[PDB]
C-alpha cells in the first residue's frame, strides 16, 4: 500500500552523464556508445545569448575547442555536428557503461524521471509530467542544463529529454534527444513565456482509480454522466476536455475495479462541484494529475483492495 | 527554482541489491563486500509467522539452505548469522560493486531515499521522512522487503534503513542495518499498530524558509514569538514542541533570509490559526513536513530571490 511519486531507479542513466565545456561556459552532456549530446547552447559567450547565431558560432570552433570529462577521465572529440538545438560531439572512445536504450519524443501529460545533474554529476531523481504547456515543473539550478528526462523499459532506457531553460514564471523547457524543442521555446534569451496550462483530466481519473484500488471509494456516487455533459464541467474547471480515446485507456483499470469510466467520471464532477469537504484522497488535499494510467498500473497492486 | 522531493540518485545501491530465497519465501538482500544482508524473516514458513523462534528456526538451517541470486549468477553461502531482526550470510564472492558505505540509524524527522525492490531487482526510488511515530509513509506491495533506505554523503553511501512490514494503516516499518527496529515493532504478526503521529514542526520551518529563499514572502507578518507561545499553538494543532536546539539548526537558512527563527514562527502560528486562504506555497495547498533543513539547503540556491 501507499502512493508515492516513483522515479526510475537512475543508476544506467548516472554511468552516461559527462561534462562538456567550451570557453568558459560548463554544462552536462550525455554520452552513449562514442558520441555526447549535450545543449548546443554551450558555445554562447555571455554576450552572444540575445540573438546568437549557432551555425556561425560553430564554424569557428574546432574539435579541440571542447573539454569533456568523464568522472576524471579526458574523452577526446574526434568530430562534431549540430542536430536542431543539441551538440553531438564524437569521441574516441565508446561509453562502456552504455545501456540498452532509445530516443523517444513523449506527449503532453506523460510522465518521466529527471536526473538532475551538475559539472557531470548526477544530484538528485524526481519524477515530473510533460505539461498541456509544453513545459515542467522541475527543480533545477544554474549548471543543470543537459540534465535529462527517461523511463525504464526493462532494461531498455527511453531518454525523452534533455533541458534546456528556465522560464520567468520559474518552469522548465527542453528537447527531446533529437534537439526539437518541446512548445514553441527557443534557446536564445527572448520574452517567451509559458502559456497557459490545464489540469490532466485523463490523469485525474487515474489517480481516483488508483485510490480505489488501494480500498478508499468515499468520493463515489450513484451517478453517470456523458462525455460531453462532463466536458461541460471540464471546460468551466480548467481541465482537459475528455475525448472516447481517453475513456479507452481507461479501460483496464475500470475493469480492475468495476467502477464506468463515465461513473468514475461523474464522481470527479462532484469533487469539481462540490470540493473535498475537508478530506484527503491518497493523502492528497487536492486532486493529483502527474500520474498517468501506465503510472498507476505500474506502482499499485493488480489486485483491489475491496 | 522550483522545488520538488528529490531523491538521491540510486545506481550506487542498485548494484547492491540480491534476491534471497529460503524454502519458499524470497525478498530483496543488500550485499556488500562478501556479505549479503536481508530480514530474518525469511526463514519462516507460512505457519510460523505467528510466534516464530527464529533462534530455533536458523538452528534447523545449513549454509545450503540458503540460495543468493545476483542478477543471474548465483553466489554461495558459506555462512550464517543472526544479528537482531537481520541475517548476514556470508558468500565466496565479494561484491565488486560496493561503494563505498556505512549504517547509520536515523533519527524521527530526517529523510532518506528508499530503492523499492522486488526479486532483488530495482524498481523505483522516492523520498520518505522517517516519522515521529517511527514508521514511514512508503510505497511498497508484497515482496519488496529487504528494500532499503539510504542518503549519499559524496561518495558514500549511508545506509539506514531496510523494510520489513506493513502496518494497518498502510504505512510502514523496518530496521537500521544492524537489524534494529524503528519504533516499538517486532517481526512476528502481532495486533501492533501505529502510535499516534506528529507534524514535524522543525521541518516545516525549513520549508517556509525554502519558499522565502525561491521568492514568495506573502505568509510572513510583522509579529513575533516566544518559543513558550508558540509551543502552546503547536500542541493545539498537533505539532512537534519548538526546542531551542531546533532554533539553533535553523540558523544557517534564518541567516540566508534575513528572517529571525522566532519571526517565521510567528508566521508559522497565523498559518495554523488562520489557515492559508486558497493560496500555496511552493505549490502546496498544505504545510509540508517531510524536508529537513538539511534538505532545503541541499536543494536550494545559495542565494535568495529578495
Ligand atoms: C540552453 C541553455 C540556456 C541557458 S540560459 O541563458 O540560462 C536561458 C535561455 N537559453 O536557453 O539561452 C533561455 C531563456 C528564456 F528565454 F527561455 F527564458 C532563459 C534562460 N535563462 O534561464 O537565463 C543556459 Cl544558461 C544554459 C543552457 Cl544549456
Ligand atoms: C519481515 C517480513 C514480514 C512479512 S509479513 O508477514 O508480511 C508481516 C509482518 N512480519 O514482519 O512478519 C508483521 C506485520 C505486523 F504485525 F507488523 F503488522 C505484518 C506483516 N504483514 O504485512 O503481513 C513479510 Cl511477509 C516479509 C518480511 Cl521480510
Amino acid at each position: 500500500s501507499g502512493f508515492r511519486k516513483m522515479a526510475f531507479p537512475s543508476g544506467k542513466v548516472e554511468g552516461c552523464m559527462v561534462q562538456v565545456t567550451c570557453g568558459t561556459t560548463t554544462l552536462n552532456g550525455l554520452w552513449l556508445d562514442d558520441t555526447v549530446y549535450c545543449p548546443r547552447h554551450v558555445i554562447c559567450t555571455a554576450e552572444d545569448m540575445l540573438n546568437p547565431n549557432y551555425e556561425d558560432l560553430l564554424i569557428r570552433k574546432s574539435n579541440h575547442s571542447f573539454l569533456v570529462q568523464a568522472g576524471n577521465v579526458q574523452l577526446r572529440v574526434i568530430g562534431h555536428s549540430m542536430q536542431n538545438c543539441l551538440l553531438r560531439l564524437k569521441v574516441d572512445t565508446s561509453n562502456p557503461k552504455t545501456p540498452k536504450y532509445k530516443f523517444v519524443r513523449i506527449q503532453p501529460g506523460q510522465t518521466f524521471s529527471v536526473l538532475a545533474c551538475y559539472n557531470g554529476s548526477p544530484s538528485g531523481v524526481y519524477q515530473c509530467a510533460m505539461r498541456p504547456n509544453h513545459t515542467i515543473k522541475g527543480s533545477f539550478l544554474n549548471g543543470s542544463c543537459g540534465s535529462v528526462g527517461f523511463n525504464i523499459d526493462y532494461d531498455c532506457v527511453s531518454f525523452c529529454y534533455m533541458h534546456h531553460m528556465e522560464l520567468p514564471t520559474g518552469v522548465h523547457a527542453g528537447t527531446d534527444l533529437e534537439g526539437k524543442f518541446y512548445g514553441p521555446f527557443v534557446d536564445r534569451q527572448t520574452a517567451q513565456a509559458a502559456g497557459t496550462d490545464t489540469t490532466i483530466t485523463l490523469n485525474v481519473l487515474a489517480w481516483l482509480y488508483a485510490a480505489v484500488i488501494n480500498g478508499d471509494r468515499w468520493f463515489l456516487n450513484r451517478f453517470t454522466t456523458t462525455l460531453n455533459d462532463f466536458n461541460l464541467v471540464a471546460m468551466k474547471y480548467n481541465y482537459e476536455p475528455l475525448t472516447q480515446d481517453h475513456v479507452d485507456i481507461l479501460g483496464p483499470l475500470s475493469a480492475q475495479t468495476g467502477i464506468a469510466v463515465l461513473d468514475m467520471c461523474a464522481a470527479l464532477k462532484e469533487l469539481l462541484q462540490n470540493g473535498m469537504n475537508g478530506r484527503t484522497i491518497l493523502g492528497s488535499t487536492i486532486l493529483e494529475d502527474e500520474f498517468t494510467p501506465f503510472d498507476v498500473v505500474r506502482q499499485c497492486s493488480g489486485v483491489t483492495f475491496q
